[PDB]
């Protein structure tokens, strides 16, 4: 038989059911598992479509790496793609992390397909600038890049914990390593290094779809200034809401506050 690694590398999940379809995209190092105490709640009034991005199962007997996961505005597109594919008239777009990004720039080609972008631990940026807080300066980035490919087995379990936050005991630190391993140590590095050269700014101004924007108070990842960025430079209608929350995925690692704000914004209009 013939073969096709287009639906294997998206690796597209359905269920539930409804009128209403919502998306749910993930960032850098996991995959569709950081949804699982998001999902079971949807199901009843929801269809929930679910997929994979940023060099998720890399190890695998058929993942070849295309040059339109370069850039984030391949994913962009390739998001678009994934909408037609499936007949989505108007959705509810979730995005973690840099996922909120592309999600982002897919409604200014297409806001008709969007009924409204809920965004976590989203940022344009990550890099520094004199007037702009991304939370980076040069020397972290190349801190965190020089230990990837010297030894991958230890970098995840370093890295892991940081991004995450608490302790390392927990099951959202081991989840997140588990997911890393997953990864190449090459495919990985070029992931890495399309993040931190990421700038979106530019963009924002043109969306004009409803944006309820949603982040932990302390993430390592994201200065709580960027939450406030992002709501004054969308063109549309937006609300912010910092949860008192540790962690870069605080879906994981604190479901029993981060569901239920999840939850409200999903299911209701900006009131």
């Amino acid at each position: 038989g013939s073969m096709n690694r287009v639906e294997a590398a998206r690796n597209v999940h359905i269920v539930g059911s409804g009128d209403t379809t919502v998306v749910l995209g993930h960032g850098f190092g996991t995959d569709q598992s950081v949804w699982k105490h998001l999902v079971p709640y949807l199901v009843d009034s929801y269809r929930v479509l679910l997929y994979d991005n940023m060099g998720a199962g890399s190890t695998n007997p058929e993942y070849f790496h295309f040059e339109r996961y370069s850039t984030l505005q391949g994913y962009a597109h390739d998001l678009l793609v994934i909408l037609h594919e499936f007949n989505i008239r108007s959705c509810i777009f979730v995005g973690h992390s840099l996922s909120a990004m592309t999600g982002a720039i897919a409604s200014i080609i297409r806001p008709d397909l969007f009924q409204k972008i809920v965004m976590l631990s989203a940022s344009p940026r990550f890099l520094n600038t004199a007037d702009y807080l991304g939370g980076f300066e040069p020397a972290d980035v190349e801190q965190l890049a020089g230990a990837i490919e010297a030894n991958y087995k230890s970098w995840v379990s370093g890295f892991a914990p940081m991004v995450v936050g608490g302790d390392m005991d927990s099951v959202a630190v081991q989840e997140f390593s588990r997911t890393l391993f997953n990864m190449r140590p090459d495919i990985a590095r070029s992931v890495f290094r399309t993040i931190f050269t990421s700038d979106l700014r530019d963009y924002l101004g043109r969306v004009t779809v409803p944006c309820h924007i949603i982040q932990s108070s302390r993430d390592m990842a994201v200065p709580v200034s960027v939450a406030g960025y992002i709501h004054n430079r969308v063109g549309g209608r937006s609300v912010v809401e910092v949860m008192n929350t540790e962690g870069h995925l605080p879906q994981l690692s604190a479901p029993e506050v981060a569901i239920p704000v999840l939850l409200r914004h999903i299911k209701n209009d900006i009131d």
